């Protein structure tokens, strides 16, 4: 609710308190942050926050700014610049302390950090960190929550397990938090004097040598920042490299685009690292005997591995004809592609690969290839598609989809070979896989049916509704069935939507009751004209 | 990840001096964190936490418990102490904080304090709760990056509007 209004020095000592350690594990209220966070900017912000029950955001930040330097001698120049904002954005280069008001006034005689959650600010990345600290924050608590509240005891409302549901829709629905951000290479984060002093020693073309640095060759205070520097890159390196797409939760196209990506990234950077910055400061850093930095850079560099395990190039040969159904429109081009990539597939057999995400992969492969069919399908316009094109149609979209049928039991086979393959280490083998165009196909099989029996139900009319070949049945019998058939063609298309599937099968049992009436009249005349005999005209 | 590890000690101490400043407001370490300082089962599962990267989550629940009481006509008083969760729980009638490592590595030379991210949650409602601090966290936050980082110009991903109606749809539930 509204109470008494909290003052700026309480506050502002609790989070000076609060922020030091959080943000370099020390400090104790820098001044650079007091600076502007006393300055009346900041000062009547608060106050609006304080006094507005509406207002229920902030975010103070401290960038340790680059600021860059054009002094010859080095290239940038550590700085500090606190920040003050009402609103919260992903600050660059920089870690934020939010703060929302749980009450929305907030005094200092309760107290203020019982009105009001802190949040604290990640610059690495916001959205993967939001996602995995709110799911791991509230799921296993509200959880807890919902069983000792007992949530499951009163059915009376029953929009908790839902809330439930969709926080897990919201957890396991994105994994990737828009993953693979092409970070393909960044610049040197090291020591600025030795870079531009090598930079110098090399432009006159003379070979920057051990001494032209001077002391600073033997320097422990210049050899250690060498070294930080180093170890800031080598971390870098370290995070990009262990980057790794979940296969799941993403598609054959993400899959392509992150190999390519770690491809081109790890050739970079094999081939950055090699600069004679690099080479020079570590030989002056080694002179000093600075030995952890070099077996660090030695071990640290968690690529060859990775290079190895991307040495498979089978990848690219199944990602080709990924590429060709992409641009594929129709089906007989599909399959091709298919056969063309299960044999890639096939030929995979001779790489290392984990064998999970090759599932996962090929579950992905198998419902981008429901969509693109189903973009496929609804470009053939099956709404009102005529009654033998759309049985033509749909005999080869569906032996189409018997070729994929083919190929997904070859896919089996060849995951019994893996499992042969597996005999070598004998971890898990569970398997399960589902492309969901089945279902799509579901409608579309059954859609054949109803497609047969409208054509017997066509000639007959002339044969069987027509009387010996009454008048008045046999026209309102083939007035039925021919705005029945109309309704019945125009209910439902290339809709792929299987209540809509649903939809038309209440509509055709509304057909078929139609039809039905014409039995009893086609009966009706039978019998009535029966017992005479039975050749011919007679039964 | 462990390469390097940071003490017990120095986490400990550093926790000892920032939760007073929360869960009193600005006050001193009570005789509950000094059992949270001395509670053997916590001084092993923050180890563990610290340690193990399978978990990164820990969640210290200073705990109000009915105290008895032996006064004329005066209802039981509350007598704060503390918890330890390597998990998190529904804690009732006691205060919370959580840390779950914002950087997943650990590192004694890494700050830890940077290492780590920091939540909190005293029992008022969870409903408004998780409402309120999802709405004003995720609501502006998110929203800005996604429009000025120019994903919203990038076709990479169509998956940060999806979310976004996923958000939209948490917080009318929760309200």
């Amino acid at each position: 609710a509204v109470q008494n209004v909290a003052d700026v020095s309480v506050l502002q000592k609790h989070l000076r308190k609060l922020v030091p350690l959080l943000l370099e594990d020390g400090g104790e209220a820098p001044a650079a942050l007091e600076a502007a966070l006393e300055e009346k900017s900041a000062l009547e912000q608060m106050r609006k926050f304080l006094s507005d029950p509406q207002v229920h955001t902030v975010l103070v930040e401290r960038s340790t700014l680059k600021e860059d330097v054009g002094d010859e001698g080095e290239e940038e120049k550590e700085f500090i610049s606190y920040n003050i904002n009402i609103d919260i954005h992903y600050g660059v280069k920089s870690n934020s302390l939010a703060f929302i008001k749980r009450t929305p006034v907030i005094d200092a005689d309760k107290p203020v950090s019982s009105q009001l959650r802190v949040l604290t600010l990640s610059e690495d990345s916001p959205y993967e960190t939001l996602h995995s600290f709110i799911s791991n924050a509230v799921a296993p608590f509200f959880k807890s929550y919902i069983r000792e509240s007992g949530k499951a005891d009163r059915d009376g409302d029953k929009m908790a397990p839902s809330v439930e549901k969709k926080i897990a829709e919201l957890e396991m629905g994105l994994l990737h938090l828009q993953q693979n951000i092409e970070i393909p290479e960044i610049s040197l984060p090291i020591h600025p004097m030795i870079t531009n002093v090598a930079k110098q020693c090399y432009e006159r073309g003379e070979k920057p040598k051990v001494t032209d640095f001077g002391d600073k060759v033997e320097d422990p205070t210049f050899l250690n920042q060498l070294q930080s520097g180093v170890n800031r890159w080598i971390r870098e390196i370290q995070k990009v490299t262990k980057l790794d797409r979940d296969p799941a939760s993403g598609t054959a196209l993400q899959e392509i685009s992150f190999w390519l990506n770690l491809e081109r990234a790890l050739y970079r950077i094999q081939e950055k690292r090699e600069s004679p910055e690099v080479l020079l400061t570590l030989d002056i850093l080694k002179h000093g005997k600075r030995f952890h930095a070099t077996v660090s850079f030695d071990t640290d560099t968690g690529l060859k591995q990775a290079l190895e395990t991307v040495n498979d190039y089978n990848p690219l040969m199944k990602d080709f004809p990924l590429n060709d159904l992409l641009s594929a429109t129709e089906l007989d081009k599909i399959r091709q592609a298919l056969v063309a990539i299960f044999t890639h597939l096939r030929k995979i057999r001779n790489t290392k690969y984990p064998i999970q995400r090759a599932l996962r992969l090929v579950e992905a492969i198998s419902r981008d290839l429901s969509s693109q069919l189903l973009k496929v399908l609804g470009t053939r316009k099956l709404m009102h598609v005529a009654y033998e094109e759309f049985e033509k149609v749909m005999v080869a979209c569906f032996e189409v989809f018997q070729t994929w049928d083919d190929e997904y039991e070859k896919l089996q086979v060849l995951l019994r070979d893996i499992v042969k393959r597996k005999r070598e280490e004998n971890l898990k083998m569970v398997w399960r896989i589902n492309p969901a165009h089945r279902k799509l196909q579901a409608r579309l099989d059954q859609m054949r049916k109803f497609r047969r029996q409208h054509e017997q139900l066509r000639a007959v009319i002339v044969r069987v509704l027509r009387p010996q070949v009454f008048d008045a049945a046999d026209a309102n019998a083939i007035e039925e069935v021919n705005l029945a058939y109309e309704n019945v063609k125009e209910v439902d298309g290339l809709d792929v939507s299987k209540e809509g599937t649903e939809a038309w099968e209440a509509a055709m049992k509304r057909y078929d009751e139609r039809i039905d009436r014409v039995e009893t009249r086609i009966t009706a005349r039978l019998r009535d004209q029966l017992g005479t005999a039975k050749n011919a005209n007679e039964m």
